[PDB]
């Protein structure tokens, strides 16, 4: 059994947009925009809503780029994160009570201030390859196991 989450990376030819999470789960780390998928909305719908909520941005089209399953030791539910990509954004990103958005050059991505798994799968995101990932965490900092592969269908 797993719970659905979304994650949205606005990835342009020279830069990626990230947000500093100000409260809640993952506070103090840069990440893409996303969160819990709600009852009554598609996964992509949930992805658009969290992007609008956390950055004010809306998007013409979202593209499926990956799926990452997380297990946390001692927690019965798995985290199933659907990762989306997009180039063209509508609007200017602005701080919310969840996220302080900033653009990053692609050689200055702050992996040390991100979730530790991102160092593993973000490269596949940059090569525009679809991927499936699995990470077993102890706490929120320690990866104990992981698998990562390229897929033809996310
Ligand atoms: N890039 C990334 N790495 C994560 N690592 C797992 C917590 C250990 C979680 C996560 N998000 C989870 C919540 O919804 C947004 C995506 N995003």
């Amino acid at each position: 059994a797993s719970r659905l989450y979304t994650l949205v990376l606005v990835l342009q030819p020279q830069r990626v947009l990230l947000g500093m999470k100000k409260r809640g789960f993952g506070a103090g780390r840069w990440n893409g925009f996303g969160g819990k998928v709600q009852e009554g909305e598609t996964i992509e719908d949930g992805a658009r809503r969290e992007l609008q909520e956390e950055s004010g941005l809306t998007v013409d089209a979202l593209h499926k780029v990956g799926q990452i399953v997380f297990e946390f030791v001692g927690e019965p539910e798995l985290m199933d994160v659907h990762v989306f990509c997009t180039d063209s954004i509508q609007g200017t990103p602005v701080e919310s009570d969840e996220m302080r958005p900033c653009w990053f050059q692609l050689d200055q991505i702050p992996f040390k201030d991100m979730w530790p798994d991102d160092s593993y799968w973000f490269p596949l995101l940059l090569q525009k390859k679809k991927f499936h990932g699995y990470f077993k965490f102890q706490g929120q900092d320690t990866i104990l196991d992981y698998t990562l592969r390229e897929v033809d269908t996310v």
